[PDB]
């Protein structure tokens, strides 16, 4: 289940942080407008810089971090609170997540893994909810 699966997504943390990531920016080629640096590069060319697997794997972590304090699912309004008000996220809206997630519960259905993926995709749903109350657009 979804406990579970934070100890297979951390057994390997930047692997799946990348296969995510770049899940995500496949399937919403315009969400690359918030990653300007990662522009005109293949999978494998993004995977060859060390500066990806960094983002991805510190970014990974704290999802992780998030969902393994998450009760049922509902992730803490602090955890909510701590991605709206970071720098880094400043013009983003509640949408930008929605997408993440429907990437991630997508690999997730596709992966050769008995991923509670049910279980993301409410995660996801509950952290929009939560991102939205923590004042979000
Ligand atoms: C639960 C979901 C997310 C978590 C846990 C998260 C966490 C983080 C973390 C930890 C960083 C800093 C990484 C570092 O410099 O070491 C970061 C940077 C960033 N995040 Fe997020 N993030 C999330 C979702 C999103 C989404 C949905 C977007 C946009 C679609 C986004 C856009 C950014 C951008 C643009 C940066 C800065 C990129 C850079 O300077 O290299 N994040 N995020
Ligand atoms: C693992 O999923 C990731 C990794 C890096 C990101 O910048 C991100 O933003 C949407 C998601």
């Amino acid at each position: 289940g979804f406990k579970q699966d934070i100890a297979t997504l951390r057994g390997d943390l930047r692997t799946y942080a990348q296969d995510i990531f770049l899940a995500f920016l496949n399937k919403y080629p315009d969400e690359k407008r918030n990653f300007k640096n990662y522009v005109g590069k293949s999978d494998q060319e993004l995977k060859s810089m060390a500066k990806f697997g960094d983002h991805t794997e510190k970014v990974f972590n704290l999802m992780m971090e998030v969902a393994d304090r998450a009760t049922d699912c509902v992730p803490l309004a602090s955890d909510a609170s701590t991605l709206v008000q970071m720098k880094q996220h400043s013009g983003l809206t509640t949408g930008n997540f929605e997408k993440l997630f429907v990437a991630l519960v997508e690999y997730m259905r596709a992966s050769g893994q008995s991923f509670d993926s049910q279980s993301w995709d409410r995660f996801g749903k509950n952290l929009v909810s939560a991102l939205s109350s923590a004042g979000m657009k």
